[PDB]
């Protein structure tokens, strides 16, 4: 699919010397939509970082996000086209998107 992320405007991560960094640490202490600014930080500001795009698709598939997940990890695809963590990743996004979808749809045909 589609490479084209939409990046949050007035990121502060934006003006912060090592948003990797930043990003990694929130991560593994599961502040998710933090690691997420941060690493959309990184995006922007080196983007040929393949890592920097497969850490923020991972990030946004943890933060239940996978539409963002699948154009992140779509753009580290395109960059690295050998990382294999990123095909399972993807597809794994997919599943989500696709099982959550239906158990909304199956919600609201019940509630409504
Ligand atoms: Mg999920």
């Amino acid at each position: 699919n589609n490479t084209d992320y939409p990046f949050e405007a007035n990121n502060p991560y934006m003006y912060h010397e090592n948003p990797m960094e930043e990003g990694l640490s929130m991560l593994k202490l599961a502040n998710l939509a933090e690691a997420a600014l941060a690493f959309e930080a990184v995006c922007q500001k080196e983007p040929e970082r393949e890592e920097a795009w497969r850490s923020l698709g991972l990030t946004q598939a943890e933060n239940e996000k996978d539409g963002l997940a699948i154009i992140a990890l779509n753009h580290a695809r395109m960059l690295d086209p050998k990382d294999i963590a990123v095909h399972a990743a993807l597809a794994v996004s997919h599943t989500n998107e696709h099982n959550a979808n239906a158990a909304l749809a199956s919600l609201r045909a019940w509630l409504l």
